[PDB]
């Protein structure tokens, strides 16, 4: 399981949710950040290095809201992908 195939799948956990429309699109735009920001690489080779560094785009440029959200939005896909077996521990902590 590579990141970009996870962000696919975790698009569709996100639908059967049950979010605002609002939201929804927000959380989408963030998926589509991480798409660009991170390789499509097996979960457990995407590293703190890597997400530090996407993060820290926006940051630099003073975009909070945008890293924070990032931050959490990968995070939580990194929780789904755990509980579907594909990795067993969480690296945006």
């Amino acid at each position: 399981m590579t990141l970009h195939s996870w962000l696919d799948r975790y698009e569709k956990i996100l639908a059967s949710r049950g979010i605002k429309q609002k939201t929804l699109i927000n959380y989408m735009s963030k998926i589509k950040a991480i798409r660009r920001g991170l390789p499509d690489a097996p979960l457990e080779d995407i590293t703190t290095k890597e997400i530090a560094a996407m993060l820290n785009g926006y940051i630099d440029e003073g975009k909070a809201a945008s890293a924070k959200l990032i931050r959490s939005t990968l995070s939580d896909a990194f929780r789904e992908a755990i509980a579907e077996g594909h990795i067993t521990t969480n690296h945006v902590a």
